[PDB]
């Protein structure tokens, strides 16, 4: 299944299509393996998918509440990643990697395949496939170290049983603790999952499970600025900007089971289904605010609490038939995705109301006391899904023409216990084709013509349509690209254009002499976008790519940012990640380097703030070898060498600092 | 003599028991070579014996007006370092080993074996065995970089003489000057060091001189902090905290003799005469008080010096005999040691009494001008110890059960002449037992009880006691320890209970009304320790261990602090050591870490401010080849490398910067 | 012709006399190869001459408005380098080295062999030679990365022609742009060059010309200082203390035509005509002012642009003959130079005469608004010089005794537009003679004495003899030296002096009561040199020395600073480059190393005010390859690894930083 280099693996899950071949595949799709995981010394998703996907962007600041990234120039909320394809399983804001065989990377929106995840992201789809247990019995020891003073360990392990080896148990537990490279930041997280499987001889059974935490004092909200005052230098980047004794914490527990029955080599039926819960907790800033130009800092305080009880489902029969010299694979399948949801917090803190003001260049702030959290009961919520889809793919002149038609429709209902405005359920129909040429046994080209849904917005009671409910809002993309496998190295060069609509209160259109909300906001993203993995020549592993996005707001509120350039996202990108293997005694060295150059981003959507490009680098080496015959490796990386200080644009705020030099060691065992 | 790895001996001095093995040794001991010196560039003794030892904490600081370390959690004076089991030999404040070829500790207190050295530290003893010539004739030259800009050279020269070789000359000479890795500070250095010996046929002589300097521009003094205000964070790790003209300077010269005459091979006679003297000034800060937690610093300036003529003797008998199926090992010692001493100095320097007002956080401190060194004399003083020893060493069972008791007299007496007071000699006995079991000849299991002296405080005028002089007072160990030597690794693990008592004026306690001056104070150090040095496997070292200490202050005046931590040391230290060897060309490349991990200090005995633990690494390479069949090394260390900056408690002051990435290079040449 | 380690070549073109080997010049000389260009990742001819040569001295400022270097403690102009032998062809101010296959330096005057130079600096002669096509044809594709953002590519193609490969084109095309190593600071450089050639039977012709851009967002201009002041802490190295809308760009044409034409082995004719135009434009500050301790800036701002068109020519004769067992080989020859000029600027900007207020410490200052550039002609300015040149060396015992003699007659004449005094042409006879003996085929020892020359000045209004103008000014050399090729590493160790007269009103001369202009000042630079290059062992390269130089001002205006040291540059200096090769795979592994001291400078004549010594670290590392039968190279170097922050002296201001620690990647493919 792995691509030479070991770090890439040549086929992914294409929604309810199922697993799918590269040079099959009539989307940008990339799937990361375990190993190139553990080589990165990845803590997250996002250090697993940015590193060297231009179609990929974060902010990248340490220690945020939540995970952060574009693709395709769109948000791909941590909410709406899938486990073994099903969403509403993982943790909300934050994912540790460990539990997981691949990631998978779908670029762009694919309603028709996946239907409409939680938070209604457009941008792409990640898939977390988790481990199994292989056949030969294996427990390996890891343990980590990250500056300053972050201290962990890992342990996997797996066996089968029965006669045939019929049952798999894999068990990961991980846990970490200490300071961050961030000054007065730290950093704990915790895993333990449970993956089961069952190979029957017509039948399947998958289970996993899983309980995680994580956790961070000195957590990064990041910063306003006004035009007025503008953006001053960023300080030095390990600068935390954000009250000191702040904190957040997720703990995430998740569990799933998949099913599959063949009733034939011609068709097969299959259901998932899986729950999960979140608590999450934070105290500290909601907003610092630059004041002035001499660096000086207001933060206003305030407190959240949500917890978060989730199911979701995923039935259907896939099947094949012919006719004549055109075979066919078709599925079929319903979604269900229901959560219920509390939400406790301030937007005023009893005793704690007052700004706090401090300088952002000042070494020693003064955050002042921390409150104690005892954030009040605000309202009950829920969300509910449905779909029903159903696709085919025809294939023609000996399967050198595939061609994919498919329909979805989808249902999603919003309540909130402080809502006074109509609560309906709404519904959307989605199709999507897409068209793959083989032109050769290494040349591939497609187009695809594919779909995302979003929840509707409903319009304020100060609308001449009050309490309105839009329905789910279709993002739409076009794509034309070619793959490339030369043997044990691959290109992919694509383009594509995608429209997603937004809605406001517009004061153009009176009806009964009042502001009607519209939904007749439109963002355009076009690209291009060229990237290569594998191996090129022996010893030699190299993973990157360039991408030109044109970001454009084509219809805004009045008309007055029309023709701008959309926020936080750059419009160049260019990403290398390279490893070069040589042997050293008995074991091999691997040395390894990674470039991150992009192009200048805008701060407001008036495109009167902006910053700067950056180019960071990071190095690593690796040492695998025996001891008396046990696998040891030995890793350690060098993220933002030149300790670039940067500001980019996170979540809710205008800028963060980018994450300082940070050093990762790690040392695994094979028992 | 030296075990595998070539970095730590397998035998060191046991005070007045002499040279004892690794496993015939009831104390937890560690002995490191002049390779291990040499491979870490070690500047002072500090960086030889805290670098990998858990039991030994330094605060870290670069150019302080003396070395600072612990041993099991109490203070280990320089002032009480051995020379070839002598003291008052070596230099008062701050030692550079290159005429060393042993550097061995000797964990706990020790007044049994050594007896109460000059300023009556009872953490450890610390015995500097000085460079005799080996055989062959031996040249090798060494040049030294230490960033930013400290160039230097050592030469170590040995020829022995006459027909059989009995006599011996061994020379070192070394000079380094320029800027260190502080922001100001420069550092020089110059030893010049004779090693003589004559092996007779049943009498030995070793003769030892040596004439040092250590000048630091740019001193680091510390700075002192109240609840009141608190403790800020840290600048930057290059800091200089101190007045930037300020300095210290130290002048010390030794020599010393030893005689040995066998009377037969049951008795012999042994004697040691030496004398050294210092010349200590000091120009700068008495003290920083950071006044307000915007950084402000308040420094008042002071000058001090002083000399001090100092002579020292030990002289005795050992002998063996057997009654029945026990053998006897016995030593009966007499001790002496004097000093004279001139102090002067400035509390309040004339003209300059107002304290320097900067900002710790400023680029561009104004530290002002440079007042002339002119200290009045102040007073006369001495202090005269001296001790009469016996013990004897039983064994049992082929020497597989070994009882060692002894006790020892200790006498002290100290004068001032600006002393109204009385003043008169005290005396104290100390007696100390130990037992070894060697289960195996891999494996030995052993306690002790053994005991450290301090010289008694004198009652001030304002007590009921007035004028009282307390006699020495008794530290108390008791140690239970297990050594294990599988072959080229070697494991220790040892627990500790050690009391130390203190005195104070107690207003609780009246005597015709007035406060009764008592030695009721006590400090309980328990602790466990896990060390282990050697090679593991081939081609591996490895060095280091883990320590939990439990520092506690059991009485203090008015109960007040009943129950505290003690301030200045860690809890726990965990250190690593690792070295690995491969072949390249025509050589050995080493590449070497170390790890150093800490918790949190409490910085005042009411335990409300502390400073938290920090882990710090190093990294180096190492390459010995030869050059027209010249032995050559060339070394390259970082230290400190990820440039951590944090707080420690130094000698006399609150807190000070610990060093920063520091990075050293040498290359070693034989004739 | 390339020396072992391949970086420096074993011969070099001494003036008028031609191309003659390391072991037969009797002046100091080095030429640097193409190869150690690229690897140095040189970017200006400083880089490549400063880097290891103890006797050149540059500040090292990052992004000034020109390079700036000292030889044998003299300043050596830009202007004053010349082009396969010419001056007046080379770019103004800065020069990007990708178009020269040797970069030359000889050490010292050499008036008799060079004429006077159009600035008439007398430290050194720098020589680039260009690029010709070799007979295999050849093409290389380079890209290149410097921090922070800065990328870049170069190709170099040749290829020769006819049935004898007798006609050569050779073509070299660079771009780079993008953020540098200072805050705010962008460098851009465009370079396209041609070398052609025709090699005929008894003739040969060459012909280059060059198109060049260099620009500079953030020009560094520097600060001044006063004694009432005193010169603060540097801020961090990557500081600008110039407005960050400060630009400066220079656009260099040139082109060159030699001939030369066999007449007999015997004897030759040559003849060299060439031109380049030169467009500087700046727009910034004039000069920074420190006006208090806590680091206030007051910057004046100015404009300045400047179009200069030369011309420049040199023909005559070489020939042989022997008379006895004496050879001759003598050189005849007549050099032209002409420049017209005209100069705009402000000294002061209308509407922004008010000085801009900063702190040098600000991480975020307000330079205020940028002026339009419209500078206002000042003058109309022009130089023609002169010469005819005359020199014959007799050497016996097959050239293992050489004896030059020469006569130079050197004319000059300026002009400007604004001068109401005098105008008329100069002139000066300067001869110089040099001696060599090899006293073996491995040792040469050798003397000279030379003159170096500047156009005189002319005495003001204001004096007795108001309108004279001096002739051109002799400074004097006289050099002792040693050279010793042992096979694969080469040493040279000289001594020298020389003295540089300069021209003032001196009040207490008095000729009818006024004060007299004269040619009494004198600054004389003693200075020894040891210096090495090749490879002393295999697989190691090493080039570096050490200089001791006494730049004294011997005689100055009112006796005033008689005796003082000259400002600028430092007395000690040492310098070591080393690399390290390692096989590995297929392919070369390269270490690299560099360190630089240098002792502390004056800042002012009256040496009340210095900065201290500094030295500075670089490491690299190279790895050369093939793939598939293509060469590969792979180079990283980092720069200032400390990023040590430090004053030193510019042009025309007192004081400027250091660059900062600075990285810098390059690949580069043969196709
Ligand atoms: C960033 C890695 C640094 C490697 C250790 C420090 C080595 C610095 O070498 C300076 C060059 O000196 C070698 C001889 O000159
Ligand atoms: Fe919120
Ligand atoms: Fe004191
Ligand atoms: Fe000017």
């Amino acid at each position: 299944d792995t691509y030479a280099g070991g770090q890439v693996a040549t086929s992914s899950n294409v929604g309810f299509l199922g697993s799918k071949k590269f040079l099959d595949t009539p989307f940008n799709t990339i799937s990361y393996t375990d190993k190139y995981i553990e080589d990165k010394q990845a803590k997250d998703i996002t250090e697993v998918i940015a590193a060297t996907d231009p179609s990929i962007y974060t902010n990248g600041a340490s220690g945020g509440w939540s995970e952060n990234y574009y693709i395709r120039g769109y948000a791909s909320s941590t909410n709406d990643m899938s486990m073994n394809g099903l969403f509403g399983i993982t943790p909300f804001y934050r994912t540790s990697p460990e539990m997981f065989g691949r990631v998978e990377v779908l670029k762009g929106p694919s309603a028709l395949l996946n239907g409409m995840p939680p938070a209604g992201s457009v941008g792409g789809t990640v898939n977390l496939v988790t481990k199994y247990a292989a056949d030969e019995p294996f427990a390996r020891l890891t343990t980590t170290y990250m500056s300053d003073a972050q201290f962990g360990g890992h342990v996997d392990v797996g066996r089968r049983f029965g006669e045939n080896k019929e049952f798999g148990v894999r068990i990961n537990g991980m846990y970490r603790d200490g300071d961050a490279a961030v000054n007065d930041q730290s950093k704990e997280s915790r895993l333990f999952s449970l993956g089961l499987d069952w190979q029957g001889e017509n039948a399947r059974v998958f289970v996993d499970a899983y309980d995680a935490l994580d956790h961070v004092d000195g957590v990064t909200r990041g910063v306003n600025v006004s035009t007025a005052v503008g953006i001053p230098k960023p300080p030095k980047a390990d600068t935390l900007l954000s009250p000191d004794w702040g904190s957040v914490e997720t703990k995430d527990k998740g569990a799933m089971i998949r099913g599959e029955y063949d009733f034939s080599d011609q068709l097969m039926a299959y259901a998932a289904y899986g729950q999960s819960t979140t608590e999450y907790k934070y105290n500290g800033a909601s907003a610092g605010t630059i004041t002035s130009s001499t660096g000086t800092l207001s933060s206003t305080l305030g407190q959240l609490a949500f917890d978060v009880d989730k199911k979701s489902a995923d039935a259907g029969f896939k099947g094949k038939f012919e006719t004549g010299s055109v075979k066919h694979q078709w599925v079929a399948n319903a979604t269900y995705y229901n959560h219920t949801q509390d939400d406790y917090g301030y937007r005023i803190i009893p005793g704690f109301s007052d700004p706090v003001i401090t300088n952002i260049y000042d070494p020693n702030p003064n955050w002042g006391p921390k409150p104690e959290f005892t954030p009040p009961f605000l309202f009950h919520s829920t969300l509910s899904t449905s779909s029903f889809g159903l696709a085919d793919t025809l294939s023609f002149a000996q399967d050198k023409v595939q061609l994919t038609l498919g329909l979805r429709h989808q249902t999603v209902k919003a309540t909130s216990s402080v809502n006074t405005l109509p609560e309906n359920a709404k519904s959307a129909t989605t199709p999507g084709v897409a068209l793959l040429i083989k032109a050769t046994d290494k040349i591939s080209v497609y187009a695809n013509y594919i779909e995302g849904l979003t929840k509707g917005d409903q319009a304020p009671a100060t609308a001449s349509n009050p309490g309105e409910i839009f329905p789910p809002q279709k993002t739409k993309q076009q794509e034309l690209g070619l793959k490339v496998d030369l043997g044990t190295f691959a290109h992919t060069l694509s383009a594509f254009e995608i429209t997603k609509p937004s809605s406001y209160l517009d004061p153009s259109k009176l009806v009964n002499n009042l502001p009607t909300f519209v939904s007749d906001g439109e963002q355009r993203n076009r690209g291009i976008e060229w990237s290569f993995f594998g191996s090129p020549i022996e010893h030699v592993r190299l993973m990157g790519g360039f991408t030109y996005l044109d970001p454009e707001l084509t219809k805004t509120k009045s008309g007055g940012n029309d023709g701008h350039t959309a926020v936080a996202v750059p419009k160049n990108q260019a990403k290398l990640g390279a490893e070069w293997d040589t042997q050293v005694a008995q074991g091999t060295l691997t040395l390894s380097g990674n470039i991150n150059a992009v192009s200048k981003q805008y701060i407001n959507a008036e495109n009167t703030l902006s910053v700067p490009g950056r180019t960071l680098l990071d190095v690593g080496a690796r040492y695998s070898t025996k001891v008396e015959d046990h696998p040891v490796t030995f890793r350690a990386n060098i993220y933002n060498l030149t300790n670039k200080a940067y500001w980019a644009q996170p979540q809710l705020t205008n800028l963060a600092l980018g994450a300082p030099r940070t050093y990762m060691l790690s040392v695994s065992y094979d028992f």
